[PDB]
């Protein structure tokens, strides 16, 4: 039970700490702090995205990493949606 | 004296509560919490940047909002820098 839970940005923003550190990107969370002693940028910069989507930052830098497959383990699961983005 | 400061991430990411939110714009830090009842976009929007860089979330929704002079009153500093990033 439990392996995968909607993010709220609130909850998001919680984990915005090296120990216990979640991003967003393209609305899949991970927790990435098992993955912060091995990220080759270092973890200063993957720390620049803590609690928060790091889409952009991603994109900015390694666009076609494959993040999906590499994190599969830490998937914590999705964003939330506002029920108008159905429309 | 101790009107601007040199702003940590350690520190910026205490100030995270309503009643105590800093933000940080462009390096800028800006303790918003006089402002929450008065920002356009409400509240809720504003505190999705509580305690974090919300560059990002701005540029997203109004990049061309005068936040420098709105907020001057509000500003606590700016955010401190590696020595690295002045080579
Ligand atoms: C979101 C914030 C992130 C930032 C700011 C960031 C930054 C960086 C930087 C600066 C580099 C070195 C790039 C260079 O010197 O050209 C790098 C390399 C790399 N990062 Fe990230 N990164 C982020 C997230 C991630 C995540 C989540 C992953 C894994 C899923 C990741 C995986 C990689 C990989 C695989 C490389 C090496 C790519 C190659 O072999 O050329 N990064 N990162
Ligand atoms: C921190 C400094 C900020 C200032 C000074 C500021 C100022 C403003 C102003 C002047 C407007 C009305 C703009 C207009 O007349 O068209 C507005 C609206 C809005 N703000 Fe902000 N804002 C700030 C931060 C943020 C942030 C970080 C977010 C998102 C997380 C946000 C979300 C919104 C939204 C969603 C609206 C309504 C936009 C729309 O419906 O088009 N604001 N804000």
């Amino acid at each position: 039970k439990g392996r995968l839970i909607e993010v709220t940005e609130e909850e998001l923003k919680k984990h915005n700490k090296k120990d216990d550190c979640w991003i967003c990107i393209r609305g899949f969370v991970y927790n990435v702090s098992p993955y912060m002693e091995y990220h080759p940028g270092g973890e200063d910069e993957l720390m620049r995205a803590a609690g928060s989507d790091g889409t952009e930052l991603f994109d900015q830098v390694h666009r076609w990493v494959n993040y999906e497959s590499m994190l599969k383990e830490c998937l914590v699961g999705r964003m939330a949606i506002k029920p108008a983005v159905l429309k």
